[PDB]
């Protein structure tokens, strides 16, 4: 949940979007990207 990029822009087209971290989710909002968010939070 408390991942390095909470509310930080990710992109599912990246390499590790909110991936190998202390639990994080890449919410793919916008057109091509998204944000590392709190899982189900």
């Amino acid at each position: 949940a408390s991942c390095p990029n909470v509310g930080a822009v990710c992109s599912p087209f990246e390499t590790k979007p909110c991936g190998n971290v202390k639990d994080c989710r890449c919410l793919p909002w916008g057109l091509f990207f998204g944000t590392c968010i709190n899982p189900t939070g």
